[PDB]
């Protein structure tokens, strides 16, 4: 990231403000709000600072840059019309290690200045790094349409009984358990908008008073097949706020992105399956939050049951979301629809390691009009290409191959049965082989990439 | 105001973490990401640090806390479970200047460290000032579904553009206009993130060509099977952007909930006066053609027994530029919040999508080793009892009925194939069949609750 975001408590410490005009003002205002101890050092002053110097509100050196007012600062703002000046500033303040803001150049000087929502106590800041700063405005702005302007009422009540919630809660799941009821009750949110400290009082007392579970949980998520965006909205609220999330090799490093920043991961990938149960079942019994993350649906070709059946073995409670199974992702970025019209009645998605000396049922898959995807088949492809040409499909049935389909890395290649098992040496897993007359669609639909 | 927020740049300045468990592990990742030259001082570190280590990452000092690993720091976390250590690091900082933050203790310290949400150069913050973690968590996790993954290149390339877009629009207000179409520009932000560098600059220019009022394209969008939390997150952004919304009666209401406000909405659907394919497909010609942002919401996922690609072929010889967002098919769905796993162990080696139109090829369908789903099947549903045990299939073959799946309405029956054809009158569209062995571990895996 290019820039790290804190709330600094400013409350007494020195902060130096060089530059005297309009924008030294707004800074000003801002350092104020926040308690700071405030000089400003200028050659000379818009009234409004005047205003300040005699409610003792702040410092005024009037005069040019003195360096040693630095000495003592934690913050410095150059706020001058001097681009000389404000340097000068800066190299001040790097020299003594004191962050420092250079208004007209968000590129130089060591802290950028954002745009903030104030619900205070809760607080939101935007800034786009002076790259955009109408993208910071219009975000801005939705923020401040999404935010309730009695959140800072629920914060501050929050504040109030944190002491009294770590009193009576001894686990930390317990104590999220009553925030998590906390912040979304719509009548204490109103009874506290409306000073009505009765019934704050009757709803507060009730919400101490439930049995919060104690059970840990296991949900498995669907992590869709790659684009990070494919995520659904339960499955972000789940990784959102997970304890721990069990992860494989096919789950996007965009999504895991996603997942809270203090949830611990555990990565699972290429280890057998008899061993993801074990980490799911022991991390489930500790009273956690479990996420397990698996690339696509967790219910197609994903050992999703065999997971859960060991839970259920062990009382564990366990959820399910769905995701974005790779066939769908890659239909929709390859331009490649599954069904269309009276070309496919049917949609069969096969597995292409199998069992032992389990064998495909060749003519089963052979049989015209339906659409063949088969998941984890690179290896085989020139078995599936003899095989379903020996038994009847026909020589020039279009296939394609989707490789990392619907992510910025995604390949296709696509040609005629006849050339599946050349078309697989240009790809590596993981691909999806589709055979069907649909491929022959991409050409019209195809609106994601030339690759 | 109690803290003031302000975004530090980090890169290449020294940084000093104190502990080297999981808490400082989190810590000392974000400010690696922040590109922070990092020491980390604690009396044992967790592997991921020596790992960090041994690739050049950072610095580790091993021992008791040393005030002097301050004397060039920019800012110090006390990040260790030792109360009386991270005092001793946090009287030290603030005897040097040095912002710092004790985790444990938020407002102990010098700074908080707020939830982050990172589209680098723009970046969002939020804090409540430690009396409300669970809040800013909450608000983290909407302002994470709200905000595009590549929203961050489009920041940048705006940054790129900011001199052209001056000298070509002389008010004001047309300038906004366009930076407001210009960061929901689907295929900007897609060509951006593809590096494909001609298309960036085909629909670069042509955005200067168009008339500012035109912002005409289509996304097809799958809405998922009914639960509104499975819309993906890609789905509820491009529903946030549209300016008209056609859908119909299998999109649920509690997504078209989600469409905002000032939204124009095209109902479709059945209003009794079947609806023909035709009049649809001109419907979004139509609207996309006045230079608006369509969204055309289907329900499951549009490539699969939705006929999007025929809305799609209609728009490609009318040159309006499209995209197709996949969703949760009714089959992912509905084995998910039944119980009912597509895939499990060696019960099926594929998994068959059909519909319920044409001509069925009965001998294929009987065939083992499958999970058979039938969308739309309901009417022909004595039928397929019929022909499927004339087939070969086994009388005792279990099957069930999921009618509404992933919604608060769901009911699911379950029986054997003997009974399809009873079993089919007692539920109603929309639902789907499911016929195969998995069909029997819902006894074990169901984890939603019937209604
Ligand atoms: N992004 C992707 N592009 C192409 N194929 C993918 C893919 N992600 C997963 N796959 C396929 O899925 C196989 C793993 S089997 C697990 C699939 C997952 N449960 C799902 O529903 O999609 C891989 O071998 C590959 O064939
Ligand atoms: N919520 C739901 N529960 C059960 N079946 C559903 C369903 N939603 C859609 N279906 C099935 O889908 C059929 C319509 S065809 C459209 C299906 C959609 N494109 C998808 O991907 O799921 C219905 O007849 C019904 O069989």
């Amino acid at each position: 990231m290019d820039h790290l975001p804190i709330f600094c408590q400013l409350r007494d410490r020195d902060c130096l403000i060089v530059g005297g005009g309009d924008v030294a003002e707004r800074k000003a205002r801002l350092l104020l709000e926040a308690g700071a101890r405030l000089t400003v050092n200028a050659l000379t002053f818009i009234p409004q600072f005047t205003v300040w110097a005699n409610e003792g509100m702040l410092t005024l050196v009037e005069g040019p840059f003195d360096e040693t007012l630095l000495d003592s600062c934690w913050l410095a703002i150059a706020a001058t019309d001097d681009d000389t000046v404000n340097q000068r500033v800066s190299d001040a303040a790097e020299s003594r290690r004191i962050f420092c803001n250079v208004v007209d150049a968000p590129k130089a000087a060591s802290f950028i200045m954002p745009s903030i929502i104030d619900r205070s106590p809760l607080m939101v800041a935007v800034s786009a790094g002076g790259t955009s700063p109408v993208l910071a405005r219009l975000l801005r702005e939705k923020l401040e349409s999404l935010l309730p302007q009695h959140l800072g009422q629920v914060a501050r009540y929050a504040g109030q009984l944190r002491a009294r919630v770590k009193k009576q809660f001894a686990t930390m799941g317990e104590r999220r358990r009553f925030w998590e009821k906390f912040f979304v009750n719509d009548r204490l949110a109103q009874s506290l908008a409306n000073a009505d400290e009765k019934a704050v009082n009757a709803t507060t007392e009730r919400l101490f008073s439930e049995p919060l579970d104690h059970r840990g949980e296991v949900v498995l998520v669907g992590a869709g097949p790659g684009d990070a965006g494919l995520l659904t909205l339960k499955g972000l609220q789940q990784i959102q706020q997970a304890d721990i999330v069990v992860y494989d090799r096919l789950v996007s490093d965009d999504i895991m992105n996603l997942v809270r920043r203090n949830a611990d991961r555990v990565f699972v990938g290429k280890v057998p399956q008899e061993e993801i149960n074990q980490i799911l079942l022991r991390e489930a019994q500790k009273g956690k939050r479990v996420v397990r993350l698996k690339g696509g649906d967790p219910f197609i070709f994903g050992r999703g049951g065999e997971e859960l059946e060991t839970l259920c073995h062990a009382g564990i409670p366990f959820s399910v979301v769905p995701g974005i199974t790779a066939a769908s992702g890659c239909s929709a970025y390859s331009g490649i629809p599954l069904t269309h019209r009276d070309y496919a009645q049917s949609v069969r998605l096969v597995t292409g390691h199998l069992k032992t000396g389990g064998e495909l049922d060749w003519e089963n898959l052979a049989a015209e009009k339906q659409t063949l995807v088969f998941y984890m088949g690179l290896n085989q492809a020139a078995t599936i290409q003899e095989k379903l040409i020996a038994f009847g499909m026909q020589a020039d049935m279009p296939v394609a191959l989707v490789e990392n389909g619907t992510s910025v890395k995604q390949r296709v290649v696509h040609g005629v049965l006849t050339q599946l098992g050349e078309l697989a040496q240009q790809v590596e897993s993981p691909a999806l082989i589709i055979v069907g007359r649909v491929v022959a669609l991409r050409d019209k639909l195809n609106w994601f990439s030339n690759h």
